[PDB]
């Protein structure tokens, strides 16, 4: 219960907040056990969906492990594995108030979840969060990121201009961002919100990228260069800072993240 | 149009962020155009509410015609006019889409802002912004504050430390803060939020008011002590900065404030 300190700012480093008033989340900005309370009188249950199709299978042990230590642990979490192979996910034990269910399977993420945060998920769960599975956690990942829609910094991107940006260029495509547009650039492994802000991004993200395929066009970067355009146009009320989505043998450890949470292991 | 940039504070100077995440508004925070867009695009109605009270009416003329150039230009804004003199009301020329309304009438702000927020504000409005009349709008207060519930850091205690804010301190009385724990000290000058979360509000603050008249105590600082007790529990999700309320002969023009929003001219 340390007092906030008006006269002196969380970080000096980094920016905390978009200029559209949403909190960039880093460590030093929150206050967990603020947060995890308030979380908690709404019972609140977090979903989490992850793709492991074919060889990714391989991945799901060491992220449903991983998650377990440190993912919204003393909340509610419903995890949800799309796979191709139902009997290739391990059996991970899980801690009290969490469940796993098995849901059998580029333009592909985005369509499956829109599908399944129409039925299952509404219903199910208060927030919907979608990650990679070839990823492991390493701290902390909490209810902080929690909000009705964020996407995550890019860890190769954060420092740069917006014309270095990967956006899709190409004015054909419903993924195109002008060269003098631009916020952020959001990588495509991390992002979430509540169930009805999550269906409205992957059905439009979905809907927009049949339009691209009947004009004969896939965006740069596939489905992630449509969700830089969605929340271009619909912008997230927080955004991850990058230690929830690293590389650390790419990018090492910077002495800008005082954590490394959620990790690439060596769409 | 200005790039984000993720490597520079938006201010050094000063806190921008609660640590349970509630932006905290400062210049130098926001950029307006993005925000102006977002609430347009929702057709936002605003009501500010404002008693004057026998002498308090000569308030009402440079109240009125400094909310006219500086509060929420080119949104739609119902002034609604709490007065025991209806006659006394100036006939002060309004904006566009802005309309006022006469209403004739300690406790008593949070009874009645509570009363009408039930019938009225619903209904014709989608923020209640509640102020004194006694001061003056000298530059920007707009969207930039709107968000479910704010308070606005009192100008006299914004440096202080929790044990110095003059919180209710018997704990008799249902605004008791102890001396161990409050985030920050807010003036009753100037708080809203959604019409839903001000009824809370306003309707908590009542009803906790009566207890204490009830046991025969009146908080210390009155409807203001209640204000801090109820945001202590249910925190904001923006905090104003004291830009939105400054007493500029009583403190002069600090260098962290580098603009006076809306000030003391010299319940
Ligand atoms: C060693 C290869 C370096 C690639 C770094 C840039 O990351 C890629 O960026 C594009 C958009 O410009 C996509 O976002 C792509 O998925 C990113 O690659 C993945 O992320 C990086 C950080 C690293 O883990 C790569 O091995 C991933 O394939
Ligand atoms: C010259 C008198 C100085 C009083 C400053 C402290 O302000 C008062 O603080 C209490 C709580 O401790 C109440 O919030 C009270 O309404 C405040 O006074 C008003 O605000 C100040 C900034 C100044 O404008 C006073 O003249 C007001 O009466
Ligand atoms: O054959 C595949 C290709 C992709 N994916 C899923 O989609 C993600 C994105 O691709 P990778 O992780 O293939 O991309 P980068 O994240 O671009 O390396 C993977 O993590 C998996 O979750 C999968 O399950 N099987
Ligand atoms: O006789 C009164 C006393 C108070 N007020 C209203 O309640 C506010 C709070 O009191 P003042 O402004 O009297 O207090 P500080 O804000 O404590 O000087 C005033 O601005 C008016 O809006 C009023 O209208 N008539």
């Amino acid at each position: 219960y340390p007092q906030p300190k008006v006269l002196t700012p969380s970080r000096k480093d980094v920016l905390v907040v978009t200029p559209w008033l949403a909190p960039i989340v880093w460590e030093g900005t929150f206050n967990i056990d603020i947060l995890n309370e308030q979380f908690r009188l709404q019972n609140t249950t977090i979903g989490l969906t992850v793709f492991a199709i074919k060889k990714y299978v391989a991945f799901l042990k060491l992220f449903l492990e991983t998650a377990e230590k440190h993912f919204m642990v003393g909340h509610r979490v419903h995890y949800y594995v799309f796979t191709d192979q139902p009997a290739a996910v391990p059996r991970v034990t899980l801690g009290t108030g969490r469940q796993l269910s098995v849901l059998e399977v580029s333009m592909r993420r985005m369509e499956m979840i829109s599908d399944f945060s129409e039925r299952r998920f509404l219903s199910e769960v208060d927030y919907l969060v979608s990650v990679d599975v070839d990823m492991e956690f390493r701290d902390h990942v909490g209810v902080e990121i929690l909000t009705p829609l964020f996407g995550t910094l890019h860890p190769s991107f954060y420092g740069s201009s917006r014309e270095a940006f990967t956006y899709e260029r190409r004015p054909q495509s419903q993924a195109y961002i002008p060269k003098d547009e631009g916020d952020f650039y959001y990588m495509g492994a991390f992002f979430g919100g509540s169930v009805q802000e999550v269906q409205r991004l992957t059905r439009a993200c979905h809907q927009a990228m049949m339009v691209d395929q009947a004009n004969g066009i896939e965006a740069v970067w596939h489905d992630e260069s449509h969700l830089n355009k969605y929340l271009l146009r619909h912008k997230p009320t927080k955004v991850l800072s990058p230690e929830y989505l690293w590389d650390q043998q790419l990018l090492g450890w910077p002495a800008v993240l005082r954590k490394l949470r959620f990790t690439a292991v060596p769409r």
